[PDB]
DNA sequence: AAGCTTCCGACCCTTTTTTCGGACGATTTAAAAAACCCTTATAAATCAGCAAGTTACGAGACCTCGAAAAAAGAGGGTTTCTGGCGGGAAAAACTCAAAAAACGCTTCGAAATCAACCGGTTATAGGTTTTCGGAGCTA
């Protein structure tokens, strides 16, 4: 399972999103990450982002 | 000798850093302009309290615009409370059947009886007091 993530967030939300994703993948651009990851991990990732969405 | 691969020089273009120049501001110094002083007897201002007439400054009010704060509206999400539907087990009606059990025939003669009133029997409605079961609690 191989993932590519992009963020269109802005203002206060962008900082929070960076706070989460940076702990799961190396950053490849200003707003994008790319990494391999297991299915369970990805589920945890989405759950975490949802928990504090704006 | 030829082809492939790799450096190297020449150049082209744009961005990033440095240097220089120019301009503007600030400060200092010098020059120019406004001003101060010294001579005045005579003319005008000083001021006394109050009247009579007027207003420059203060207060009130409203408007105007702009911005700030608050409230509302929107959207993202999670947790839970309820309702509907589906599924398995138990109950009870429904269907099928037998075997008793009652009823009738049908009893002339043997109990059953009601009545009022006494004493006596005792099931139990109702209330009173109490073990058993469960509360979970805690590692």
């Amino acid at each position: 399972m191989n993932i590519l993530l992009v963020s269109q967030c802005e203002k206060r939300a962008l900082s929070e999103t960076r706070r989460i994703l940076d702990q799961f993948a190396e950053r490849r651009g200003e707003r994008t990450w790319q990494t391999p990851i297991t299915q369970a991990g990805l589920d945890t990732l989405r759950r975490l982002l949802k928990k504090s969405a704006r």
